[PDB]
């Protein structure tokens, strides 16, 4: 059991740790209806890293202003997970309020080409960003529910931001594959278990989070849906 407090209605977080909490944010992402969105908070002194913003700019600066109100960190950095309106569509907010955002390179070159705001330091496989001794360990590990998409470990906390090339342990749907690489996904997961394997917490970019069962669960997923289609 682990707390779920709701910061407007449609913006809930859920506190897994000391120094990190989760939400989801459900907003409409047009095209599909109404969809619910995953996010990590991630604190150190003061120092706030957000790891995924919602849909629009209200939102981010819903959980932005709670993050302030009542935990008393500052946003400073930030992380997109790949370059989708679940990622960074609220960091023309975030950018304004001067926040410095990382991502992969490949998701910078993107959002460039699609005109989206566009964060401004990049990696190629690894950056590891300190919320003042934080590790905030992003990599790249391959695509897959998207070619840019990433995970972020938090080394002191055991917890996995496996965001959306990870599904829940509830859902047994591929979503939505219009910007992925499937016959290079399968691969990806595998890599990711064997990085984490020690994991407490992986959560996925929507679904409710878990273990590193998730793993094994979304590659079921995509290889029935390979398995199924070619
Ligand atoms: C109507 C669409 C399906 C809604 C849904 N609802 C859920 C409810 C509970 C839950 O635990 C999981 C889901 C879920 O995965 N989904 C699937 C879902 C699938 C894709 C999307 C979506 C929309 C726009 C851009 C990227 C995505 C995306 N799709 N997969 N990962 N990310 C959004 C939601
Ligand atoms: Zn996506
Ligand atoms: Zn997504």
């Amino acid at each position: 059991a682990q707390k779920s407090v709701k910061i407007s209605d449609d913006i809930s977080i859920t506190q897994l740790s000391d120094k990190v909490y989760t939400y989801v944010s459900l907003a409409e992402i047009e095209g599909w209806g109404m969809v619910p969105s995953n996010g990590m908070i991630v604190i150190n002194n003061h120092q706030a890293a957000l790891l995924d913003t919602p849909i629009n700019d209200a939102q981010t600066e819903m959980l932005v202003n709670w993050v302030t109100d009542s935990l008393h960190a500052k946003v400073t950095t930030f992380i997109p997970n790949h370059w989708h309106g679940d990622c960074i569509g609220g960091l023309g907010y975030l950018q304004r309020k001067g926040v410095q955002s990382y991502a992969n390179q490949m998701t910078i070159d993107l959002a460039k080409e699609k005109g989206l705001p566009v964060p401004e330091h990049g990696f190629t496989d690894s950056l590891t960003v300190s919320l003042d001794g934080m590790p905030l360990q992003c990599y790249y590990l391959g695509g897959g529910h998207a070619t840019d998409n990433i995970v972020v470990w938090l080394p002191t906390e055991n917890i996995l931001f496996g965001g959306c090339m990870l599904k829940d342990n509830q859902t047994t749907s591929i979503g939505n594959i219009s910007d992925a690489d499937v016959t290079a996904w399968p691969k990806t997961l595998d890599k990711v278990k064997a990085k984490f394997p020690s994991a407490r917490y992986v959560v996925p970019g929507h679904g409710n989070y878990g273990g590193t069962e998730l793993i094994e669960h979304t590659k079921q997923i995509v290889n029935q849906y390979i398995e199924s289609t070619s």
